[PDB]
């Protein structure tokens, strides 16, 4: 199975916290990272939130997704992934500002395709995907993760997610549909991921307030300036991205349409 004995793993370097979960870096079989619940002694509420991780991570195995590698409970309840050399793409595009070639940018954007194409093949809704959740593995390889460390109410379990309101489709700050998150706002998440791609900034750069762009993404009144778009962005990526980010749900296309409309452009390069 999956539980590593207790004195297996080496804990090294603390790499952050959040009021839910302490990242390490670690030693177990090779460089490890080992994401460990703050508290020893958890409430069945946050044993089930530490179990329903678990629960997503083992169903997964494909190159995209970060690569699961067992969880511990002694001494402490701990995940342990693959750890990996490189930086999010949030901090190549928007702290570094590394300049890929358009190539790179359409092969990063088919990877995280294939990755979500995968969950979303295994019933799993990402609810929190942007550029900060991509790792570059050796800044070429995608890692589709998910790398928050806060509390969050039925996480893997439903509930909104917050600090990622550029990446959040008109429906989800709305909250009134009778289920807000779906494949489809995942898509719409995609859409802004693809916009930081082709542009290297996030959206809505000249806007100051983030109140408002939440109030007016919402009521429909902004969507993203694709006209910001490289010039070598491909007409048929540029076409991708607007039907991603459809105000309404249901004219966004799925991960099998968006994967096989990347694959069809990086062809014709
Ligand atoms: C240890 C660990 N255990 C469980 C999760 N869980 C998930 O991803 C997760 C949970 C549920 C669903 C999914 C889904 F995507 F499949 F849907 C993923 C994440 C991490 C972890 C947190 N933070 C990290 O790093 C920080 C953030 C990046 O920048 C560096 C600091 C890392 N890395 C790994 C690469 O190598 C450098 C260190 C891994």
């Amino acid at each position: 199975d999956w539980e590593i004995p207790d004195g297996q793993i080496t804990v090294g370097q603390r790499i952050g916290s959040g009021s839910f979960g302490t990242v390490y870096k670690g030693k177990w079989h090779g460089d490890v990272a080992v994401k460990m619940l703050n508290v020893t002694a958890p409430t069945p509420q946050q044993l089930q939130a530490f179990k329903n991780e678990v629960g997503v991570l083992r169903k997964t195995r494909h190159v995209n997704i970060l690569l699961f590698m067992g969880y511990s409970t002694k001494p402490q309840l701990a995940i342990v992934t693959q750890w990996c050399e490189g930086s999010s793409l949030y901090h190549h595009l928007h702290i570094i500002e590394t300049k890929f070639e358009m190539i790179k940018l359409i092969d990063i954007a088919r990877q995280t395709a294939q990755g979500m194409d995968y969950l979303h093949a295994k019933s799993i809704i990402h609810r929190d995907l942007k550029s900060n959740n991509i790792f570059l593995h050796e800044d070429l390889t995608v890692k589709i993760g998910d790398f928050g460390l806060a509390t969050v109410k039925s996480r893997w379990s439903f509930e909104q997610l917050s600090g990622s309101i550029l990446w959040m489709a008109p429906e989800v700050i709305r909250m009134q549909d009778k289920n807000p998150y779906s494949f489809q706002s995942d898509v719409y998440a995609f859409g802004i991921v693809l916009y930081e791609l082709m542009t290297g900034q996030l959206p809505y750069s000249n806007i100051n307030n983030r109140d408002q762009i939440i109030f007016m993404v919402g009521r429909g009144y902004l969507s993203p300036d694709l006209s910001k778009v490289r010039s070598n962005c491909p007409k048929a990526m540029k076409r991708l991205m607007a039907e991603c980010l459809k105000k309404k749900r249901d004219e966004r296309p799925l991960f099998p349409q968006i994967l096989a409309s990347i694959e069809l452009l990086a062809r014709s390069l």
